[PDB]
């Protein structure tokens, strides 16, 4: 599914990501418009061969199972799969475990390079929240 930015800001917003660890909502819409262009197919292939997966690009070697990423973990104890759904559930739970891991957001990369210290509000502007 390909989101709208405000259809994704409200969804987040239902599911609790909305100031979780002190991350606005305009933060985590960012986010995903840097990571997955607001569609929940993405998948991203690394370097290292984990793989990046739905609207926030969350990685196999850390956080779900894909059956492919030797060595790795499933801190969110789902199939990589589960991510790329239409219904976001099961990747703003997990998001919520990533950005409790430390780092905050900056566990993002593209958050880090793209939306940190920015402007993140306008990704919520005009959204009826
Ligand atoms: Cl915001
Ligand atoms: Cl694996
Ligand atoms: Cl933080
Ligand atoms: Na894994």
């Amino acid at each position: 599914k390909v989101f709208g930015r405000c259809e994704l800001a409200a969804a987040m917003k239902r599911h609790g990501l909305d100031n979780y660890r002190g991350y606005s909502l305009g933060n985590w819409v960012c986010a995903a418009k840097f990571e997955s262009n607001f569609n929940t197919q993405a998948t991203n292939r690394n370097t290292d061969g984990s793989t990046d997966y739905g609207i926030l690009q969350i990685n196999s070697r850390w956080w779900c199972n894909d059956g492919r990423t030797p060595g790795s973990r499933n801190l969110c104890n789902i199939p990589c799969s589960a991510l790329l759904s239409s219904d976001i559930t099961a990747s703003v739970n997990c998001a919520k475990k990533i950005v409790s891991d430390g780092n905050g957001m900056n566990a993002w990369v593209a958050w880090r390079n793209r939306c940190k210290g920015t402007d993140v509000q306008a990704w919520i502007r005009g959204c009826r929240l």
